[PDB]
């Protein structure tokens, strides 16, 4: 019950979110930050910034 564990013989670079593909390091980028491209929220400039963590 494989039916799977292959690639694709051409484009090697896939990228990380989707799964697309692409021939060059550059094209597969400019998609990642043409349509993945977003703002995620960050710390507060700290590891820790409460009384304590770890
Ligand atoms: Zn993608």
């Amino acid at each position: 019950g494989s039916s799977g564990s292959s690639g694709s013989v051409g484009k090697p670079y896939i990228c990380q979110s989707c799964g697309k593909g692409f021939s060059r390091p550059d094209h597969l980028n400019g998609h990642i930050k043409q349509v993945h491209t977003s703002e995620r929220p960050h710390k507060c400039q700290v590891w820790v910034s409460g009384p304590s963590s770890g």
